[PDB]
């Protein structure tokens, strides 16, 4: 089903490479990463039996800053999905303009599997495995699939023994070990703030629109949360366990209290259970994958309803999908501007950490509005010096910025 | 004892279980190291300095260190303990410490006390630092003592302003230290009173001690048209039922002036401050002034404890008993170290503040510690005292148990 | 060897102000000799294999305020006590306007013109290999100077942070995408203009209320008289060392910047009447402000000049003799160690946001100069009435006041 994640990446790296012009031998630099680490994570399970897992971190570029980028806990993480996440990463900091190159790390585990002891246990091993390599100024982590804020405080609190009392060193952090407010809930507004501005060039609002939404973790229940508010009908939900759906809306907020109350989507009142196998090419005008990466392919993409797709989640959409949907009519806004609201309050808050003061919740949104929508401008004049669509005019003016800070970096030694 | 006891009610009343709360009565680290310099007739003294580091899960820590003899163990593990409330109850992110030389500095010329101030930095200059344990002045120290520690600290780990607060102005530190105590007892006192729909300008005051505290509280609630009827200190005392007028009373000190010998009121005999008629009393100088024998005899309906320990357990029962309301020290007095908090911001930013910025942010962390404080006496069903050890309690245990404990 | 401007004007103001606040002699040796003077062997492949060989060097002169600050220069003349000089000289100026630095001043004795781009940057990353332990954001903060710029500043930081990672804080005067602060090319000629704004308000007066001639049309000679302009003030002469216009109805700046955009020279431009550049000073006008050149002040042309206020925007136009016949003529003095301090002080806002990790926008740049600017002024103004002196040793006296200050509460003591 799903092509190669790397396969996939380097194509649309080498279209844009291909509309900038890039000489060859810049574009060869930018592509190959900076560094990549694989390390054994050994660890005592609770019976004391020992575990054995390998732990990633693929440092794609650092010419914009200190490298930034989540962490995946997932059974399907391994070298060419970290990398080219990492890649990702590179142009996504440099779309919406934060000082911060890309990067990403993961552990290939299903956590379901694992007790929270040994979740901690894992992830303090793996700090251990990767402390020189990650810093404040160095390599910056944050969650991603399968890790979440307690994640990262067992991060801090590790990699703090052995560099001293260090809260920028990760992201994603609880309120109460240096967080910053607005975090938790920032790529789901970002999805919606993005949607925005892009409905605002061809007149419309959520308002107006039908949305089905695949996954529904820290993504897509802030983004379903936001839409939903917003006045957009959110019509179908799935995760990995199965899905809901209701042609007149979901009601949102009681579909993620009984989440909150451990019940599953099939089970919610007030719709219909379906398969979730149904989502991608479910009824609706827009479509937000927010989940895995390849989930709309050469396979499925001519069956797909919506008129819009928001790439919510990193790399959902290959690109023989995206020259079939091109030719029905849908417009892609592409992951590295729709979900970049998370790495821009990450920024924020690695800010407030080295500032040693926090901001105030409005300061932190007030902010996060102001990089989405500037980012959003640049990509549509890009777009027209360019003459290219949506993914195309974001990945350029993300590429030629990582080009221009590293050529005046230069190469000698 | 009564301290034992106390916090073994906070952690009950947070429903904290035993195991956190014996890890939370345990220091982090404790360390002791010998001071030994030539005197300035090139003999030898040995002195031994030390630093209890009580905990640092919400940053990194913070305390005084102390130039004088006669060191008891217990109290100073107390003192870094309460610091560690005390950070949690205003928010800044910091654990408690205390530190000190068991030494008499009468007795030592200034060039002994900067050699001994500099051994003592090159003892423990890998266990303090920016992000790991900040020093302030405390008895028998003061910021030219916190010069010394940041010049010989920095040949260690280069320049490095934020390793300790206090400093001169011409060194780092910050505008708005001296007035800071003082100052935040007034805002505390505003948003203790905005919540009673009162106002300083409609309440008289009676002040016990006109020193570094007493006299900025005063001159801070004068300037908000505050009454101030009755002011005492170590030598005598001065009252006006209309009101001194305080600007005119700090003139008069300056230059070598008696508070009973000031024109503008008259002189009243210091036992009787406590029992004066006023809206509010604050307990500026000493502690232990309000005991069994005299707090029936209140007249004041709003405590403002600025010294330390000013009430002891049985005036608590009574006053409260009479519907009087007591801010607790362990808040009404922390402008001192919030201030000192925004000294190392300042010095970790590279950029200092001006002083109405340092006050706004002092005004603003005092205000929301209060309505901080008011909520979890709303939750927990308590008095201020106790709502205020408790949320710092709190937040020192949630960091804890947030950060967790596997290796 | 012992003999150029700035070496005499420092060391001639740091005696007459060290004697103003009655400094002790063994407090005044120490702050003379420099904490720390370093000099590096340079040598590197050129672009064809064979070796040349430089010595780069750095003079740390203080550090009791903070992290030294100062230039790099590329140049092929290194007059040791010239350079010592220098780094002192920043040592007062950073004080002066009470940012948290020390003075330094270093630089590689080669001709830059002589090597290709790529031979520069490997000249650069070496000898940043050489002192990458004795500079850094809180110890030493080098800056561009005559023969290196913004793209010498990226080699600099991008070689250091390979020794202690990414380290945007290590150097000023950096590229925008790098790091470099807004508000850098206009920082001089605009604090300029603020140093001369606090002056007049002394006097109730107004920019609007002037007119000025100018001398040197480079980047603070433009600055400065764009901002005048726009403030309302009369420029009615202009000189650029090669040519001088005269207008006393004033000179149309922005019509004139335009001139010298489209590569015209200042005796091409229409505007004005022809006059002779060596006659700029002794121009009828209320203010006079040197901008381009040093020593053009002296005992021959003081007292022809026709000006009240001086305005040092250049580096030391003011010999001594006419500094003495000037002021005995009534004419004020704002003095250069404060009056162009808007570059130094612009560059130490880049370090501020660069540690902050969040760079300002150019309002925000502009309102902080002005900030600094002004409450230097009324500083200096203060220092001036304490000690019964004129501008410029209230400069010095304040600067120099605290530099001790801080000296001596950081005490002696091993
Ligand atoms: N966390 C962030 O800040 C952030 C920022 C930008 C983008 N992203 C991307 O968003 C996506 C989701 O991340 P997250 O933080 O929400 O993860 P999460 O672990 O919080 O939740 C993931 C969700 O996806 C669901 N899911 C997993 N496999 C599925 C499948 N086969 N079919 C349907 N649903 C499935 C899970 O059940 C869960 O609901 C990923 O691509 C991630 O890289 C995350
Ligand atoms: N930042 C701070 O200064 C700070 C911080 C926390 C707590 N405190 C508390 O505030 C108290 C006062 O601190 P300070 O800096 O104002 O001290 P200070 O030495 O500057 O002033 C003390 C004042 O108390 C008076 N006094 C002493 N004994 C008295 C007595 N028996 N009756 C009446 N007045 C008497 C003195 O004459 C003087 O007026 C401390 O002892 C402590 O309890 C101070
Ligand atoms: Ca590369
Ligand atoms: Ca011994
Ligand atoms: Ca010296
Ligand atoms: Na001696
Ligand atoms: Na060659």
């Amino acid at each position: 089903n799903a092509m190669n994640a790397l396969v996939a990446t380097n194509r649309n790296f080498q279209r844009a490479s291909r509309i900038l012009g890039l000489d060859s031998k810049l574009e060869k630099s930018l592509l190959i990463p900076y560094r990549e680490i694989k390390v054994e994570c050994t660890i005592p399970k609770d019976d004391g039996s020992l575990v054995s897992y390998v732990g990633f971190r693929i440092q794609h570029d650092n010419a914009r800053g200190p490298m930034k980028g989540g962490i995946r806990y997932h059974p399907e993480v391994d070298p060419d999905e970290v990398n080219a996440l990492a890649q990702l990463m590179t142009w996504k900091t440099a779309v919406v303009d934060i000082p911060y190159g890309g990067a990403k790390g993961g552990i290939g585990c299903n956590p379901k599997d694992l007790s929270i002891s040994e979740l901690e246990r894992l992830t303090r091993v793996f700090t251990q495995k990767i402390h020189d390599l990650i810093g404040i100024h160095r390599d910056v982590p944050a969650p991603d699939m399968g890790t979440n804020s307690q994640t990262m405080a067992w991060i801090l609190d590790e990699y703090s023994k052995f560099h001293g009392h260090s809260p920028a060193v990760v992201t994603g952090k609880p309120i109460d070990l240096g967080g910053s407010l607005g975090r938790e809930a920032a790529t789901g507004l970002g999805v919606v703030f993005a949607t925005e501005a892009l409905f605002a060039e061809y007149g419309k609002s959520i308002s107006d629109m039908t949305f089905a939404i695949q996954g529904f973790g820290n993504v897509g229940t802030w983004a379903a949360k936001a839409i939903f508010e917003r006045g957009g009908k959110v019509v179908a939900v799935s995760d990995i366990n199965g899905a809901i759906s209701n042609p007149n809306g979901i009601d949102i907020a009681a579909l993620l209290k009984h989440k909150a109350g451990n019940g599953s989507l099939k089970d919610f009142s007030g719709g219909d259970a379906m398969n979730p196998n149904d989502l991608l090419v479910h009824d609706c005008d827009v479509l937000i994958p927010c989940a895995l990466g390849g989930v709309l392919n050469k396979e499925n993409a001519n069956d797909v309803k919506a008129k819009f797709i928001i790439e919510a989640a990193n790399h959902p959409t290959d690109p023989d999908a995206d020259e079939i949907l091109s030719k029905k009519g849908v417009i892609i806004l592409p992951d590295v501007y729709a979900n970049a609201g998370g790495v821009t309050v990450s920024y924020f808050e690695w800010v407030q950490n080295i500032q040693g003061f926090m901001w105030d919740e409005e300061k932190v949104n007030q902010e996060l509005k102001r990089y989405m929508t500037k980012a959003f401008n640049d990509i549509k004049a890009n777009c027209k010096t360019h003459n290219c669509d949506l993914r195309m005019g974001a990945f350029t003016l993300g590429l030629n910025r990582v080009a221009r800070a590293t050529l005046l970096r230069g190469w000698e030694a």
